[PDB]
């Protein structure tokens, strides 16, 4: 199982512009509270700041990244998210969108 989202790299904070049907179902949020916002709303006090830093750098460098984060649902309950980010580039070498595949690997 996996979910899928899209971020807009032309905007400075990479706001999500499209989320799959499982993303809203897995996390507990709805489009009205997801679109236009950075994905970071899923994090909490248990999220490893070293792992978050890896995604922050790969987004600035415009390269791919894969991390294991402790994300939280809308009801505060935790789940473990195997996140993979991939830069989508235009022909001129510039990054237009970031794409994310989230897998709930809490087992
Ligand atoms: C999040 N998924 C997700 C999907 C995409 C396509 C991108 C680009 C990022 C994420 N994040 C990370 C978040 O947007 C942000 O980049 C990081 O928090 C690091 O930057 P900051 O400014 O916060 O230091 C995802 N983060 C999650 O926790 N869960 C995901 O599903």
């Amino acid at each position: 199982r996996h979910t899928f989202v899209v971020a807009d790299a032309t905007l400075p904070d990479c706001p999500l512009v499209y989320a799959s049907e499982g993303f809203y179902a897995m996390t507990g949020y709805g489009p009205d509270e997801v679109l236009g916002h950075n994905c970071r709303f899923l994090q909490g006090e248990g999220t490893d700041p070293k792992e978050v830093q890896k995604i922050r750098d790969a987004i600035k460098k415009g390269e791919a990244c894969s991390v294991r984060l402790l994300n939280y649902r809308k009801d505060g309950t935790p789940f473990w998210n195997l996140l993979t980010v991939t830069p989508i580039k235009t022909p001129d070498g510039r990054v237009s969108k970031f794409v994310g595949v989230q897998v709930d690997v809490t087992s």
